[PDB]
């Protein structure tokens, strides 16, 4: 017809919040009909130009895009296509804050949303150590190191050989080998396991903190622009209790039920129950504030620090969602 159907235009006026926090992204992925990761890089791609900068072709981008969000699983409630498109989109708008503004090469940008979109691909729903004791062939080929994480790239790579999935195609060998770099080195650093030396480091930038009059962030080498790309993509994976409750809440119940299903598993193997995955065991209140304290709060607080005053909204909202969960807790 050449005008968009009507589930189109409501979909297109819910997009015009792309560069928001709080974005309503579970009613984008029902008026995509579950394309939400496809519609979100699509018009992040368009709004920031990169198809034009790195020359690729439309249909291609689509067909990747459509690829890896089918190598999300959509019988996993929390790690799914969902969750890659919003650590995109939080991605997205932390880019875009003063403090960094004209840091970033287009090529670093490509990288840190790329990185966020196939940052959980192919995520069976259970957690490393679980792949681990239970012998998996994905434990036995990583030897037992960021299992899940190396595979998240090594997917969300191969998928690029598919027909007509090469989005890179145009780039040069430079180009190539310096976007693969960045994008291995972000994902990796979203293991958990990795969390605290990455904070840990995140504090010493802050502490020598440079900046240019008119003051945007000044970053002069690889490791100080990779570290901040790095903690920043950690920040959009841990965003969740940052943002409206409504959203927040969507986000617990989901981690909940992936987490419970674990549980479950364990229980029915033998194996010690991981923490918080015990359904009959738990405490969901007291979990999500010490959650908050002893993880988010840290590491949004240097965050915040780094690009202050930019995140002073979303540390709001955080201890604001921390004071809820406070007040909620049964004594
Ligand atoms: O993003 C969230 C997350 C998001 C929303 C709600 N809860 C989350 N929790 C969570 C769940 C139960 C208990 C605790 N705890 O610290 O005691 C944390 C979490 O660990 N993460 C990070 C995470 C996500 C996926 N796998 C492992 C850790
Ligand atoms: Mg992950
Ligand atoms: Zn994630």
């Amino acid at each position: 017809f050449g005008v968009k159907t009507e589930q189109e235009d409501v979909l297109a006026k819910e997009l015009e919040d792309v560069n928001k926090w709080g974005l309503h992204v579970f009613r984008i992925a029902e008026l995509s009909g579950n394309r939400p990761l496809t519609v979100i890089m699509h018009t992040i791609f368009q709004e920031r130009d990169l198809l034009k900068t790195f020359k690729i072709p439309v249909d291609t981008l689509i067909t990747y895009l459509m690829t890896l969000e089918d190598h999300y699983h959509a019988d996993v409630a929390y790690h799914n296509n969902i969750h890659a498109a919003d650590v995109v989109q939080s991605t997205h708008v932390l880019l875009s804050t003063p403090a960094l503004e004209a840091v970033f090469t287009d090529l670093e940008i490509l990288a840190a949303i790329f990185a966020s979109a196939i940052h959980d691909v192919d995520h069976p729903g259970v957690s490393n150590q679980f792949l681990i004791n239970t012998n998996s062939e994905l434990a036995l080929m990583y030897n037992d190191s960021s299992v899940l994480e190396n595979h998240h790239l090594a997917v969300g790579f191969k998928l690029l050989q598919e027909e007509n999935c090469d989005i890179f195609q145009n780039l040069t060998k430079k180009q190539r080998q310096s976007l693969r770099k960045m994008v291995i080195d972000i994902v990796l650093a979203t293991d958990m396991s990795k969390h605290m030396n990455l904070l840990a480091d995140l504090k010493t930038m802050v502490e020598t903190k440079k900046v240019t009059s008119s003051g945007v962030l000044l970053l002069d080498n690889y490791s100080d622009r990779i570290q901040v790309l790095q903690n920043m993509v950690h920040c959009a994976d841990l965003s969740n209790p940052t943002k409206p409750l409504q959203l927040y809440r969507q986000w617990t119940d989901r981690i909940m039920e992936e987490f419970f299903r674990q549980g479950d598993r364990e229980r029915e193997r033998g194996m010690e129950i991981s923490p918080m995955c015990d359904k009959h065991n738990a405490s969901v209140e007291k979990s999500q504030v010490g959650f908050i304290d002893y993880i988010v709060h840290p590491l949004w607080e240097t965050w915040a620090d780094l690009v202050h005053p930019d995140a002073q909204d979303i540390l709001d909202t955080l201890e604001d969602n921390r004071e809820w969960y406070q007040s909620t807790i049964p004594q």
